[PDB]
């Protein structure tokens, strides 16, 4: 069965999935925004109270196969909001005027991967013309500098970045959605691990954005809420510089798409447990996460 402080695989995530919307469909709808290359469906909840056109924030969790504390996260979150609306000021003001797009896994594929066969798989698992070589890097195939650097352009790497921009269906169907809802989109959070870093643009390029000052100071105080819980301590910066450059990324897609405030993270470690982080782990992870990812929307909510 389903549970919130283990990993869960994708039957069991895509069941949760269902359950959790009929339990409560006065706070969550679920909709499929598309397939996977290997015909899983692509959920989406949509988590708030509804109401005449509101404003939403995007997030996705599950970008990389076996990173699984981030698909752990994003089923936290709607936890978390389901069971104190009402009761906490915070999250139900939230509700109240914002809906959360909660993209719970984006590569199905690669993720049943690391369950049946590899556990450090990273990337999808769609074919490639004319190699034995399988995937693409779903963080290298969106249409931002795509391809022009901290990308490789041979299918047997793991940071390919696929045949062309978005020839990823997965990629392909978010990028689709958030095109589609770009007038109610005011952020977009994606969720990897590990490193204990928050990322903003660029990545693709060494030019800051329009907002830099804004992005910085905002990381900064989502860090300082985030090491308030338990002493965990973030880094945080442009992606180019605080990590490496890498073309493609969807954070960076996001906000040239006009989403003014878009952001990584990379949850816990630092390496010691790396991608393989114990499930001893998952609840104090997602707790102080939690704090970041609501101070993120307290902010966002007053600059509409
Ligand atoms: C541990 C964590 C930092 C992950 N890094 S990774 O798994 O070791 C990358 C593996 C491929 C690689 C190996 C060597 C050099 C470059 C790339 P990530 O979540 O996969 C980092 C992510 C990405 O590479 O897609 C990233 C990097 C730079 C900027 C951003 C923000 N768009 C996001
Ligand atoms: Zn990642």
């Amino acid at each position: 069965g389903h549970s919130y402080e283990k990993y869960n695989n994708w039957e069991t995530i895509e069941a949760w999935t269902k359950q959790v919307t009929s339990e409560n469909p006065d706070l969550i709808s679920r909709t499929a925004i598309g397939t996977t290359f290997l015909g899983n469906n692509i959920y989406l909840l949509k988590v708030g109270k509804p109401g005449p056109n509101k404003p939403a924030i995007f997030m996705d969790c599950g970008f990389h196969a076996r990173e699984w504390i981030s698909h752990a996260f994003c089923q936290w979150f709607v936890r978390e909001a389901v069971l104190t609306y009402g009761y906490e000021s915070h999250m139900t003001e939230f509700l109240n005027k914002l809906d959360f797009y909660v993209l719970p896994v984006l590569n199905i594929d690669g993720y049943i991967y690391t369950w049946t066969k590899n556990r450090m798989w990273r990337k999808t698992r769609s074919t490639n013309a004319g190699t034995t070589c399988i995937g693409t890097d779903p963080n290298r195939n969106f249409d931002a500098g795509w391809c022009t650097t901290g990308a490789s352009t041979d299918p047997c790497d793991e940071t390919y970045c696929g045949s062309a921009a978005e020839s990823e269906k997965e990629t392909k169907a978010l990028a689709d959605f958030i095109r589609n809802n770009l007038s109610s989109i005011k952020a977009y959070l994606t969720i990897h691990s590990y490193s204990q870093m928050i990322l903003y643009p660029y990545s693709y390029d060494y030019k800051l954005p329009e907002n830099n000052a804004e992005l910085n100071n905002l990381a900064k105080a989502a860090v300082k809420e985030l090491a308030t819980l338990y002493g965990t301590k973030y880094t945080y910066g442009p992606g180019a510089t605080t990590i490496y450059p890498a073309a493609g990324g969807s954070d960076d897609w996001a906000y040239d798409q006009g989403i003014k405030y878009s952001f990584t993270f990379e949850l816990r470690d630092k390496g010691r447990y790396g991608f393989i982080l114990p499930e001893s782990q998952i609840q104090a992870t997602c707790e102080e996460t939690m704090l970041a990812i609501k101070y993120v929307t307290n902010y966002v909510l007053g600059h509409l």
